[PDB]
């Protein structure tokens, strides 16, 4: 089963030593990424901790960056949070 974490518990990842990111209810665990990704570290500072679900989809990211998100995977959002 998969684990669900809280709006609450996301929100406390939200720095460069530990970043969570909600994306369309997936819960996903960055950090190691954060000095690898190619739009830059910032962007993802200024959404870490939060639903990053729209800004994901308007940046337009491709196929292979989608398979790449699959491997940060934690989790999903607890259904009292959707
Ligand atoms: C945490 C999951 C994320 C992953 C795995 C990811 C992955 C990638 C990858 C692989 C690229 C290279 C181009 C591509 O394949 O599309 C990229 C580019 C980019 N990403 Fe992300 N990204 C993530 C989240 C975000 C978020 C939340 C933002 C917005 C704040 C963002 C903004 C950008 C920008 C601006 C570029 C470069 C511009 C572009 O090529 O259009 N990314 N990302």
């Amino acid at each position: 089963a998969v684990k669900y974490y809280t709006l609450e518990e996301i929100q406390k990842h939200n720095n460069a030593k530990s970043t969570w990111m909600i994306i369309h209810y997936k819960v996903y665990d960055i950090t190691r990424f954060l000095s690898e990704h190619p739009g830059g570290e910032e962007v993802l500072l200024e959404q870490a901790g939060a639903d990053a679900t729209e800004s994901f989809e308007d940046v337009g990211h491709s196929p292979d960056a989608r398979e790449m998100l699959k491997t940060f995977i934690i989790g999903e959002l607890h259904p009292d949070d959707r």
